[PDB]
C-alpha cells in the first residue's frame, strides 16, 4: 500500500498490491511524484482505478496513461463528470489535463484484482468503494473521512443517496481500515461512534 498525497488539494492516491499485483487508485496529480515513485517503488501499476471522476481524483490520468498505457477503470455514472473535470478543475481556479478516453467500466458485484466493487453514490453519480477483505480495509475515495463525510452539494452529488450509501459501507467489518481520498485514514467502527454525521 503506497498511500501518496498529490495536487494542491492533497488527495491520497493509493499503490495497492493484490493476488494479480499492482493497481493505483485516484491519481489525482503530480504524475512525476507518481512516475517517480515507480522509479523506485519497482511497482508499476497493472491498471488505473477511480473511487470517482473528480478533478483533485483524475488528474494524472491523463499522463500516467500515455506513459505506460494502463486502461483506466471508472464508473459509467460518472463518466460526464470524468469528461468534464478539467472545467471543474478551473473552478477551482486549478487546472488538469482533461482525462483520457476510453475508459472499462466498474460495476456493482464486479470483482476485480481481489476487489469487491461497492457501488456507493452520493458523493457523486458514479461513486464506488474498493473493498479488499484479504486486506480488512477498504479504498472508499471521500465517502467516509475522519470525523466527516463527502460533500453533497457539488454537481451530481445528493445526501439521500450519500446517506443510504454510508449506511451501507457502515455495516461492514467495524475493524475495518478506512482508506479516504483525503486526510488521515480511521476506521468504520471509529466513525460509528465519533463522527458527527452519524
Ligand atoms: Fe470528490
Ligand atoms: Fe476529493
Amino acid at each position: 500500500v503506497f498511500p501518496v498525497t498529490l495536487g494542491p488539494l492533497q488527495e491520497n492516491a493509493y499503490l495497492v498490491e493484490t493476488g494479480e499485483g499492482p493497481v493505483l487508485i485516484d491519481p489525482g496529480d503530480e504524475p512525476e511524484k507518481l512516475l517517480a515513485l515507480f522509479q523506485t517503488t519497482g511497482l508499476i501499476p497493472l491498471a488505473i482505478l477511480l473511487t470517482h471522476a473528480h478533478f483533485d481524483h483524475v488528474g494524472a490520468v491523463a499522463p500516467l496513461v500515455e506513459a505506460l498505457d494502463l486502461p483506466v477503470y471508472l464508473h459509467p455514472l460518472d463518466l460526464p463528470l470524468y469528461e468534464g473535470a478539467d472545467l471543474a478543475a478551473r473552478a477551482w481556479g486549478l487546472a488538469i489535463p482533461k482525462p483520457p478516453l476510453p475508459v472499462r467500466p466498474l460495476e456493482e458485484g464486479m470483482r476485480l484484482f481481489g476487489f469487491q466493487v461497492l457501488h456507493l453514490p452520493g458523493h457523486s453519480p458514479g461513486h464506488v468503494a474498493f473493498y479488499d477483505p484479504e486486506g480488512a480495509q477498504v479504498f472508499s475515495g471521500d465517502l467516509l473521512f475522519r470525523g466527516s463525510v463527502g460533500r453533497y452539494d457539488l454537481p451530481g452529488a445528493d445526501p439521500k443517496a450519500l446517506f443510504a450509501s454510508l449506511k451501507r459501507l457502515l455495516s461492514l467489518p467495524p475493524e475495518t481500515r478506512v482508506h479516504p481520498g483525503h486526510g488521515p485514514g480511521t476506521t468504520l467502527g471509529l466513525e460509528a461512534r465519533t463522527n458527527p454525521f452519524l
